Parts: structure tokens; sequence; C-alpha cells
């Protein structure tokens, strides 16, 4: 339990949304056997990508659910020993992140097709600017797991919460996720307001409140694998606490970061004359607060105590 004064908002088309989950992943080759799909359905991604995006509903929430599926179906392909190796990690990202720059190969591994797939209906109908930001947001996420596959191929350990977050806040990829709650609502934040000091330390707040709950939340299933990179694990090495004393301190300090992402919210107003927005700026600037980065933080905090998640091998190979 945490503090999160924030409401709890719900796609109200999220029973047809989970509903129609599997029709895509399964006409990607994503999913290939039923025991595959129940897997899946067990892991609430329609669910949660209905309370990331509740504003929106039909095709645009479909959007919002295949890339939940597709994200933790490419996350599950490293927990084995791809993710041990960093040539093998780099092998595959390389073959996802390509889909950024052109058409894919038809050999693409499934799951690459399947990113292609999400990346071309994510861009239809956005500014060349905004897609572009969001490619080097999805290049940052790729990039993450080859860091944590050299971390692991090494033997060394996270020493400390800094170096850490510097890893870990890129592949948490919550960066794409709110990117897509611009997508799915049909709106931008004007470019500038993003690109602000306020913005990214509100961006960055949310990114951290989030890999603390998911540290959290799969802490049993990280401690019953051995994985030394878990914000608990660590604060244990780094300050020498026991797990009561490092579990209350990530509560104090999802505590302190909401408390100070309020603050940061009071000053939206005076960062819209600085950057002279126009009223219309002004609503879209609202709308990135309250559909987009209140999202991602409330959201996130719901489906972690409902998710079930708290053979794959195919959809990686050519
Ligand atoms: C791109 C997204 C998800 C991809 C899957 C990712 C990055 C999952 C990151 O959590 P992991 O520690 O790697 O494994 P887990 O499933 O939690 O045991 C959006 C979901 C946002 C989250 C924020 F925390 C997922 F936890
Ligand atoms: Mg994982
Ligand atoms: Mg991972
Ligand atoms: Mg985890």
């Amino acid at each position: 339990d945490f503090h999160i004064p924030l409401p709890g908002r719900q796609s109200p088309d999220h029973a047809r949304a989970e509903a129609e989950q599997l029709a895509w992943p399964r006409s990607l080759g994503l999913i290939r056997s039923d025991a595959a799909a129940e897997r899946h359905l067990r892991g609430g991604y329609a669910d949660l990508a209905s309370r990331f995006y509740p504003h929106a509903t039909g095709a645009d929430l479909d959007l919002g659910v295949d890339l939940m599926s597709w994200a933790f179906l490419f996350d599950d392909l490293f927990d084995g020993p791809r993710g041990e190796n960093p040539e093998d990690t780099k092998q595959l990202t390389d073959q996802v992140a390509a889909a950024l720059d052109g058409p894919l190969p038809d050999t693409a591994p499934p799951i690459a097709h399947g990113f292609a797939d999400i990346w071309r209906r994510t861009c239809e109908g956005m500014t060349p600017a905004w897609c572009a930001r969001s490619a080097r947001h999805w290049r940052n996420y790729f990039d993450g797991y080859v860091d944590e596959a050299e971390s692991r191929f090494w033997n060394a350990p996270c020493d400390s919460a800094a170096q850490y977050l510097a890893m870990r806040r890129h592949t948490i990829g919550v960066q794409p996720t709110v990117d897509l709650a611009e997508r799915a609502g049909r709106f931008e934040v004007p470019h500038r307001v993003f690109d602000s000091a306020v913005m990214s330390a509100m961006l960055q707040i949310a990114v951290d409140v989030n890999l603390l709950l998911n540290d959290i939340a799969s802490l049993e299933k990280e401690e019953a694998r051995g994985e030394q990179n878990n914000m608990v694990m660590i604060l244990r090495r780094e300050h020498g606490w026991s797990k009561s004393r490092s579990v209350s301190h990530m509560q104090n300090e999802v505590r302190a970061r909401l408390e100070q992402y309020l603050l940061l919210e009071s000053c939206l107003p005076k960062v819209g004359e600085i950057y002279q927005l126009d009223t219309a700026e002004r609503e879209a600037l609202e709308r990135y607060r309250t559909d987009a980065v209140r999202t991602v933080i409330r959201g996130s905090y719901d489906w972690h105590r409902s998710s079930g998640r708290y053979y794959l091998e195919e959809l990686g190979s050519s």
C-alpha cells in the first residue's frame, strides 16, 4: 500500500477490450498455443491498458491493449539465457528496433513484426516531430535491455540506487507508454513544454514511482530466481539495511515523490506563460497532465495489486 493521491480511472470500453485482446497477437504469431493464450489473459494486460488509457475507446484503446500485450511478450523473451548474453540480447533488440527506420524483412522474428504493426499504428496521424521523439524513446528502451544483459553477463550487480535508476528508468518502458496516451487521445503536449525542466521532473517522478512499485510487486518472483538488480536488494547492499527497512524506505520515497509531483503540477500555469502557450496549447498540456502523466502513475498502482503476473522462444527466432 502506498500514497497515490490520484483518482482511479478505467476506460468505459474495457470489457470489449479484454474480450478481444487475443485476436491481434494470435494473428501476429505472438500467441501460438492455447496455454500461451491463458497465460496471457492471466496477466491482465487489457486491464492495465484500460487504466493507462481511460480516455481511449474502440480502436484507440485496442492500440493500447496491443502495446501492453507486445511489451510483456517482449520482456518475457529475456527472463532466460538470452537476458544473460548481451550479444544475443542486442541481436534481437536490433531486429525489433529496425522497424523504427523502415520495413522489416519477412525473415524477422514475430516479436519484431508485432512491434512494427504497433509502431505503424502509433505514428499515423501524428506530427513527424512527435514520431521522431517517440522513436527515440523506443531506442532508449531497447538499448536498456542490452545494458541489463551486460550487467548480468559480467556479474557486475548495480552497487547503488543511482546506478540502478540510470538503467531501470529506460527498461521500465514508462515513456513509450505515456507516448501512446497522446496517440490514443489524439492530442500532443506542446513540444517545447515536453522538453521543459518542470515536465521532465514530473515525467521522471512517474518513471521512478512505476519502477519502485514494480520492484516491490515482483520481489518474490525475483528472489526465487537469485536476481540482484532489484531496488530492495540494492538498498540492502548499498546501505546495509534489512528487507523491512528498505521496503519502508521505498514507501517513503514514493510518498515524497508524489507530493513533489503535486508541487510541480501547480507550477504548470506559470510554465505555460513562460513558453507563451496559447489557449489550445494550454488545454493540450492539461490533457497530457491528466490523461497521460496522472494515468501512468495511478493506473500502474491499481494493476500491480490485481495482476496475475505477480515456450515463447518461437517469437524471437527468425
Ligand atoms: C512497456 C511496458 C511494459 C513492458 C514490460 C516491462 C518493461 C516490464 C518491467 O518489469 P520487469 O522487472 O522487467 O518484469 P516484471 O514483469 O515486472 O516481473 C509498459 C508497462 C509499464 C510498466 C511500469 F512499471 C510495467 F511494469
Ligand atoms: Mg521481466
Ligand atoms: Mg527485464
Ligand atoms: Mg520486476
